[PDB]
């Protein structure tokens, strides 16, 4: 019956009393929620002055009853079924190599308003870590790619440019010797100028040799490493998936060319092995990156407490291009004694957009959120 209260837009009040390493603070948020579209719109203000932690670390703590459950999943919506009596949501949030938040909140209807009242205690944070030191990005669209990605892409670029220089000197001068041409046993310019050194050897078979796509592999390389470095500076999803696909094609071509270098050409190419290692590293970084941009809350039932349990990882962007992991363990227990929906295993998909209000001089955070339930299973 609790679902009836969520057709339409519902006003939202959030109140948090917090203590992090002895620094006491309070947050109040106000807004509205539209469960039909899984849309939350809220504004949060630190009422005690300045927040002692970065705002992104409080997003998960600061109303999953506003998630959109598709029709075929209606009976797996524990959060709405607990209303109006509400539920207790308790969490432990472990920041990797740093402190811990412990939160207890009551989410319930007071009059017409959905109210989330939170108590938060943070402990064991280091004063110059990413949290207390405020080293996390807020909502930057252009940011750092990290010195690992910069090193990989710049090295790959230098190697591609060098291979271009070698090809442009050998085709000009037959007797030219590159640095990676050592004696008569080791030769890189012989590898570059083979049929596989252009279009990976397979563009001439499919598009013909006349094609503009039948370029030297180092052209694909300059474009690839420049593209990887550029997309590493972005924070959206399309940059991430594009990164994954491009690094996957790059990995396939690199494995093929590695099979050609040995076993077929039987040559020693030092720049080639270097590039292979680069492309493996960028493959790993891209796979990891796709893992890191997905906020998915994994929900299972708890029949002992007649509630639910949830596990998920959140990764906050650090200003230097690295990531800060925050492990989330969650449990929800109904406040009343009426019946609730004990769901099958599923997950919630969440997209958050943080912003600033130019007419708010208090330390604050404007939050827009879209949450939809998915991945329903009868299993586990
Ligand atoms: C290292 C280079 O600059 C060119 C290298 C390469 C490696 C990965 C992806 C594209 C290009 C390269 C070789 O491995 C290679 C190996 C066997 C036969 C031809 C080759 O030519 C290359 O372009």
């Amino acid at each position: 019956k609790g679902e009836e209260l969520f057709t339409g837009v519902v006003p939202i009040l959030v109140e948090l009393d917090g203590d992090v390493n002895g620094h006491k603070f309070s947050v109040r948020g106000e807004g509205e929620g539209d469960a039909t579209n899984g849309k939350l719109t809220l504004k949060f203000i630190c009422t005690t002055g300045k927040l002692p932690v970065p705002w992104p670390t409080l997003v998960t703590t600061l109303v999953q009853c506003f998630s959109r459950y598709p029709d075929h999943m209606k009976r797996h919506d524990f959060f709405k079924s607990a209303m109006p009596e509400g539920y207790v949501q308790e969490r432990t949030i472990s920041f990797k190599d740093d402190g811990t938040y412990k939160t207890r909140a009551e989410v319930k209807f007071e009059g017409d308003t959905l109210v989330n009242r939170i108590e938060l205690k943070g402990i064991d944070f280091k004063e110059d870590g990413n949290i207390l030191g405020h080293k996390l990005e807020y909502n930057s669209t252009w940011g750092s790619p990290g010195w690992v990605r910069l090193a990989l892409c710049l090295t790959g670029l230098v190697l591609s440019l060098y291979a271009l220089h070698v090809k442009a000197a050998r085709a000009r001068d037959r007797d030219y010797r590159a640095l990676c041409d050592v004696g008569t046993a080791i030769s890189c310019s012989r590898v570059f100028s083979s049929r596989w050194g252009r279009g990976f050897g397979l563009v001439e078979h499919v598009l013909g040799q006349d094609s503009i796509l039948n370029q030297s592999n180092s052209i694909f390389g300059c474009i690839f490493y420049t593209l990887q470095l550029l997309l590493g500076c972005l924070r959206t999803r399309w940059a991430s998936v594009l990164m994954l696909l491009s690094s996957l094609v790059s990995l396939a071509g690199s494995v093929y060319l590695a099979w050609i270098l040995f076993f077929v050409l039987y040559d020693f190419c030092i720049v080639c092995i270097t590039t292979y290692a680069i492309n493996v590293s960028l493959m790993w970084l891209s796979f990891r990156k796709v893992q890191e941009n997905s906020h998915n809350v994994y929900i299972t039932a708890d029949k002992q407490k007649n509630g639910i349990k949830a596990n998920f990882k959140i990764r906050h962007n650090v200003e230097d291009g690295s990531v800060q992991l925050a492990d989330h363990y969650q449990q929800n227990t109904p406040i009343g004694d009426g019946p609730v929906l004990l769901p099958d295993n599923h997950y919630l998909s969440t997209q958050s957009v943080l912003s600033k209000d130019p007419n708010e001089k208090r330390d604050h955070m404007v939050l827009l959120e879209f949450v939809t339930a998915a991945g329903i299973t009868h299993h586990h």
